[PDB]
């Protein structure tokens, strides 16, 4: 974006050219600078700006392609005064803090906020913690200098979000005094002191003086945001049986099918084929007639859910990942056979997209060129190649040796099992993989296909018994590594080509002194040796050897590594024996697989799967409507509310159930995106819904009430003070009551309190059909005033004439046009109206000011003109007139004593019949989106309410608890509990603490060895403390069990321990050759031993703990060169967390790719990280991951 | 001077203009001041 200071610079240069002076000899003054739009600078091309001056009016104007961008006043400063730049009296005379923000910390904060500056705009050398002083750089540039002054002004703001300048009241510049003020430091660089005074709203830095800066909130909505890949790390058994049992569609389809099979009906293709086969003849069917039928010629058999069952299931992903892992290289060569009918090519490449580094060379091979002649574009969109290999024929050399072979023989026809597999293995590289997806003969579906498909023996030969397949694999000397078997008969074989038998090297890795590192470091150095090294951990179930081998395989000599692990989560389960003469060791050695993890009587290895996209939901009695995606009304959905940790018993709290809630214009503006969340007065959390202003329901005691909230009035429970409550009379229905509070309160405050309306006056109430208009009309008629009302349409006129009979035919005007001025002035005799309640736009507002009589009063309840700061001629004030700006929201922020007056007025109106409920259009809570859309349409007369709960005939109900509702789950924390963030002063720790405080923690223990050592840490800690958050710093090392116990005891004093987050990382990078056992011990001291001690202490004396998080890294599991120890520590943490969850205790371990703001994957922004952390915290799995692909 | 005094107002402030120069010349008055609840008065004693 083009800086505003750039506009100032270009206007200044144009003025200098016009006057004939230079830019360093022309002190200038800018007045009433207004920016109407931000011009985007394209990467290619140029944008032309036009600057025009009006010397007589001292007005300038900048325009882009005829659209005004900047307007204001400018003129040479006749007599500059150096006194104007003397640094103002500091807001805080004695900060008394040696610590200060350096450049890096300042711009880290500005990045977290949303500002992304480059070196040419990084001019703040240092600034005070409060942000009211600092030093700026001088690079002979003015745009940068003034933009840096704006940056200093923005830094001290307590308002989260992106704010851009929109108005400046006065800017004074004096090049001479600027040169005088500059002073050079020890380096040749020149600097200028800057002082920011928020009380006086002035920023002075050298020779510039900004007075009256105004910044408006920007949408902060960047298109094409990051889309992190989310995964779950879980143990997949090598052998799985009954894969698709849980799913119901497959079972019902099988019921339909095999029922037809009995004695020789749906949209699925296979059942339709069976029905067609049975239709022609019940007995003596012709093989040909059943083989061929319309709608079956297409290769839609693979599209049958049964024939595609295992492929859709995560089993295919498990086998593909296993094949990927056991690869000496970092590239894949996958060649498919019978691709035309198999159709795997549409699936396998998609599953392997996540692997950031893996690059594959897919090839589709089929017997005939015309076969697979269709869907060519589908192949082209992927990186796949054609092939002309017949399975019976020996494989062409062009395919050559391939690491993976995929068949999908279930649909495609193999000429002969033995010969086809012989050709395959001949084509298969040494130490390769074969993937086969067949149907076991003798199972029901196998029988069904056998009775059918008997016309073509080639396909018939494909269907074989499982024992036959297993025996055949032995004949072709191909070894089996896994099998994925469905509950109906579908099986997915995976076989590995044996490698020349070699003597293995065994090395125990269970030493707790990490002395094995030297032992292995010696072995791997002998790169001449090709024997494989088999690390085995059998002593402990929390070894990190998995991450070790993952990271080592990237390092040189990695192809020789193999892991063995015995981690049984159950003590009862017997631990096997891996003695060389024992079966298991030899069988796994024959397996020749890197990851050999034994867990609860099943060999297997850990695998990744993509977690379900659907957001979790739980039943709750406290949920609030929120717009998940800003500005998209289709994203409105119920979300769990923080009121779950609130109590109705407290008097000031008085947690009130919500039966009906109503919607106002502000809600539609907020949800649709026009109005900003920061524009609502008050201290609002960054993540929170601000929808709703009134409601009705049963107070904790069951008594019916209608209330008034600053926000969050649209939910199943509201936390409200008793001062903003009324009582619904016995004559009113709750549906009606919800329309009264806001409209009548604002009408009374505007007329009675501010305008002091008296009997017999004349009023011009705009938009009578609206709620505020109707309330104002009702109030005016009670006193006896003549009222002119403007209504947009005709049916509104009919409704208002029927509802208020006193109104006469001459009491109505047109609001969509500016012609109400002539109506009022004609029917008033030209005198005017004594009071105006206006909520219209600019031109309408100006037309309304001309309707006021002498001693008039103009009530303004709109916001567009005020926000835009449109001018108002003061000649209207020559006749005595008062211009009120009526904002009812000021009452919630302060002025309760003032609020009691409006409360009494509304109560009197209710008690005297003046207050009358408006017409309502009830939309059920499940259709809140429908209500928002209906009110956005603009045809509603009255109020549009939401029925969040149906009313009961009883006058008082003892239990008014909300009925349970299913809504999105969000993470909130009780106020009285304490949370420990080990290593909480680090880059991620501070942001995690900031996120938690927004969820209401109020008691925090941040652990760090050195302590508060940087200005940013002190700034954040002080900010948290001022907010009422009891922050604390411990310096209790969690590696020592005594330290962990002392840390927990220290946290217990503030309150019961709620959750512990472990983010303490000490990293010593280096390849295995450099690594030494001391480095391993150092790296694993905080993460492995720390997690162990925290788990022990928490299981001991933390009964109420509900969060046990541990931040792992993608280097573990995924792998990374030169970080073996880091992966080992992370893997150990993951093992501990998995052990915890199996025993019912909470536990989690998140694997992050790379954090950006504070291995082939881009760094992830903090906000996305926090969203993902919430999602993971709400999910039921033990280990989860998150990263962004390049 | 008149513009400067307006900036001195607080929320719920009242501005009593008795001078008749800016009013007669019809000078502009930015309405952004009214976001802070502010009452602007044109006070002429001659009306009585
Ligand atoms: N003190 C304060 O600061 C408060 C401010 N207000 C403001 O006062 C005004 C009155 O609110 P209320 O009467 O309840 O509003 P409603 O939406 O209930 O009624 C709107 C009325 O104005 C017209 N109107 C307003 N917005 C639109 C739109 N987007 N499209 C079409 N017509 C529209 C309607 O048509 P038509 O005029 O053509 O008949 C109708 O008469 C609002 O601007 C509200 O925000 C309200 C309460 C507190
Ligand atoms: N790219 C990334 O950012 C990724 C990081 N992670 C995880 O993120 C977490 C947080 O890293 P981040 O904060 O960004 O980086 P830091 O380097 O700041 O993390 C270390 C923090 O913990 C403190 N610490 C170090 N040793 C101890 C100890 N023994 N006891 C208590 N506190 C200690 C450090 O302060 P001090 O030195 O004074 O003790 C520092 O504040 C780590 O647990 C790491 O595993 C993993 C995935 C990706």
């Amino acid at each position: 974006l083009f800086p505003a200071t750039g506009y100032l610079s270009i206007v200044w240069k144009t003025l200098a050219r016009a006057l004939g002076l230079g830019v360093e000899q022309l002190p200038v003054v800018f007045e009433d600078v207004v920016l109407h739009q931000a011009t985007i600078l394209p990467k290619t091309g140029t944008v032309s700006l036009e600057v025009r001056l009006l010397e007589a009016s001292r007005a300038f104007e900048v325009s882009e392609n005829g659209n005004l961008v900047v307007s204001g006043k400018v003129y040479q400063w006749d007599d500059p005064d150096p006194r104007l730049f003397d640094h103002p009296e500091s807001p805080t005379p004695n900060p008394t803090e040696p610590l200060f923000l350096a450049q890096a910390e300042v711009y880290k904060e500005l990045r977290l906020r949303g500002y992304d500056y480059g070196p040419h705009f990084q001019g703040i050398l240092e600034a005070s913690l409060e942000g009211d002083s600092g030093r700026l750089l001088w690079k002979d540039n003015w745009v940068s200098f003034m933009d840096t002054m704006l940056q200093m002004s923005i830094l001290g703001s307590a308002k989260h979000g992106l704010y851009l300048p929109t108005r400046v009241t006065a800017i004074h510049i004096d090049p001479a005094t600027h040169r005088q003020k500059l002073y050079t430091l020890q380096d040749k660089a020149q600097v200028a002191d800057v002082v920011v005074s928020r009380w006086l709203r002035v920023t002075v830095a050298g020779g510039v003086h900004i007075s009256g800066l105004h910044t408006e909130s920007a949408p902060r909505r960047q298109q094409e945001q990051q889309v992190p890949i989310l995964e779950k790390f879980c143990f997949t058994p090598h052998t799985e049986e009954g894969c698709l049992s849980e799913r119901a569609a497959l079972q019902e389809e099988l019921q339909l099918c095999k029922g037809l099979v009995q004695a020789l009906p749906s949209q699925q293709e296979l059942p339709r084929l069976l029905s067609a086969a049975c239709r022609l003849q019940l007995n003596g069917n012709l093989q040909l007639e059943l083989a061929q039928v319309l709608a079956q010629e297409r290769p839609k058999l693979p599209e049958d859910p049964l024939l595609s069952g295992l492929l859709d299931s995560p089993a295919l992903k498990a086998c593909l990942d296993t094949a990927v892992e056991n690869m000496p290289s970092l590239k894949m060569k996958v060649v498919e056979v019978l691709a035309g009918h198999g159709h795997l090519y549409s699936r396998i490449p998609g599953l392997l997209s996540p692997h950031p580094l893996l690059q594959l060379s897919y090839t589709a091979t089929d017997r005939h060129p015309q076969a697979l002649e269709a869907a060519q574009a589908e192949l082209q969109q992927h990186d796949v190649a054609q092939g002309q290999w017949d399975p019976a024929d020996p494989a062409p050399s062009a395919l050559g040796s391939a690491d993976l072979l995929v068949c999908n023989c279930a649909v495609a026809a193999l000429g002969d099992p033995a010969s086809a597999l012989s050709n395959m293995v001949a084509a298969l590289r040494e130490g390769g993989f074969l993937l086969l997806h067949t149907l076991l003969r003798g199972h029901p579906l196998g029988d069904i296909v056998a009775f059918l498909t008997s016309t073509e023996p080639q396909y018939g030969q494909g269907i074989l018994s499982q024992d036959a397949w297993e025996s055949l694999f032995s004949r072709v000397s191909l070894r089996l590594v896994g099998l994925k078997k469905s509950f109906y008969g579908s099986t997915l074989f995976l076989c590995r080509r044996p490698t020349p038998q070699d003597s293995p090297i065994f090395l125990p890795v269970d030493d707790t002194s990490f002395r094995w590192v030297e032992s292995l470091k010696g072995i791997l150095a002998d790169e001449d040796s090709s024997r494989p090294v088999w690390l085995k951990a059998i002593n402990c179930a929390t070894s990190g050897v998995v991450g070790l081998v993952n990271c080592l395989r990237r390092e040189p000599g990695g192809n020789r590594l193999r892991c063995v692990l015995l981690s049984n989560l159950s003590s009862t389960s017997h631990v096997p024996e891996v003695d060389p003469g024992s079966a298991e060791l030899q069988k796994v050695l024959q397996g020749d697989l890197v990851m050999n993890v034994y867990r609860d009587g099943a060999w297997g290895a850990f695998r990744h799967f993509l977690l379900e996209e659907d957001k979790p939901e739980e039943p709750t009695a406290h949920a609030f409507v929120s717009t998940l995606t800003r500005g998209d009304l289709s994203s409105i959905r119920w979300v769990c509310s923080s009121l779950r940790h609130a109590q109705p018993t407290c008097p000031g709290a008085q947690l009130c159930t919500v039966y009906y809630a109503s919607l106002n214009f502000r809600d539609i503006m907020l949800a649709t995106g026009k109005l900003s969340p920061d524009a609502i007065p008050g201290k609002w959390t960054s993540q929170d819904s601000l929808l709703g202003m009134e409601f009705s329901g049963r107070d904790a005691s069951g008594k019916r009430v209608m209330g008034l909230v600053p926000a969050k009035g649209l939910a199943t429970s509201v936390l409200l003070s008793p001062d903003f409550l009324w009582d619904v009379p016995s004559n009113w229905t709750l549906e009606e009551a919800a329309s009264v509070p806001v409209v009548y309160s604002t009408a009374y405050y505007a007329l009675v309190v501010r305008g002091r309306v008296r009997p017999g006056e004349t009023l011009l109430i705009h938009s009578g059909s609206g709620g505020v208009g109707q309330a104002a009309i009702a109030i005016a008629l009670s006193l006896g005033c003549r009222v002119f009302t403007t209504v947009g349409s005709a049916e509104k006129r009919a409704y208002l004439q029927a509802r208020f009979p006193q109104l006469d035919s001459t009491s109505f005007a047109n609001s969509r046009d500016t012609s109400f001025e002539q109506h009022v002035l004609w029917h008033t005799g030209g005198k005017g109206v004594d009071l105006v309640l206006n909520s219209l736009a600019e031109e309408k507002l100006q037309a309304s000011v001309r309707c006021l009589a002498t001693h008039g009063r103009f009530l303004e309840i709109g916001k567009f003109d005020l926000s835009q700061n449109h001018p108002l001629g003061m000649a209207i004030f020559l006749k005595n007139v008062t211009f009120h700006g009526v904002l009812l929201d000021a009452f919630f922020n302060e002025s309760s004593a003032d609020w009691r007056e409006v409360w009494a007025l509304v109560q009197a109106g209710i008690r005297d019949g003046v207050v009358r409920p408006l017409k309502c259009t009830v939309f059920h809570g499940a259709q809140v989106e429908d209500a928002f859309r209906y009110m956005a349409q603009g045809k509603h007369i009255g109020k549009v309410v939401v029925q969040v709960l149906a009313e009961e005939p009883e006058a008082v109900l003892k239990g008014a608890k909300p009925k349970l509702m299913s809504a999105i789950s969000k993470t909130f924390c009780p106020a009285h509990k304490s949370y420990i963030i080990a290593g909480g002063l680090g880059g991620f720790g501070l942001e995690l603490a900031q996120w938690l405080i927004q969820r209401g923690v109020q008691k925090l223990v941040l652990t760090s060895r050195s302590g508060i050592r940087t200005g940013y840490q002190a700034k954040q800690v002080r900010r948290w403390r001022r907010q009422g958050v009891q922050v604390q710093v411990s310096t209790s090392n969690i590696s020592s069990l005594e330290g962990a116990r002392g840390l927990i005891a220290e946290a217990a004093q503030l309150g019961p321990v709620g959750g512990v987050f472990n983010l303490a990382v000490v990293l010593r990078d280096g390849l295995l050759e450099n690594q030494t056992p001391e480095f391993f011990q150092d790296v694993c001291k905080p993460k492995y031993s720390g997690t162990l001690n925290l788990d022990r202490v928490t299981r001991e004396a933390c009964p109420e703990l509900d969060y046990f998080v541990v931040f792992s890294s993608v280097s573990c599991g995924r792998g990374n060169a030169g970080q073996s120890n880091y992966g080992f520590a992370n893997s150990a943490m993951e093992r501990i967390c998995e052990k915890r969850r199996h025993e019912g205790l909470p536990g989690l371990a998140v694997q992050w790719g790379a954090i950006g703001d504070v291995s082939g994957t881009l760094p992830q922004r903090m906000a996305s990280c926090l969203e993902v952390l919430d999602l993971f915290l709400n999910q039921p799995h033990m280990v989860l991951s998150s990263f962004v692909l390049a």
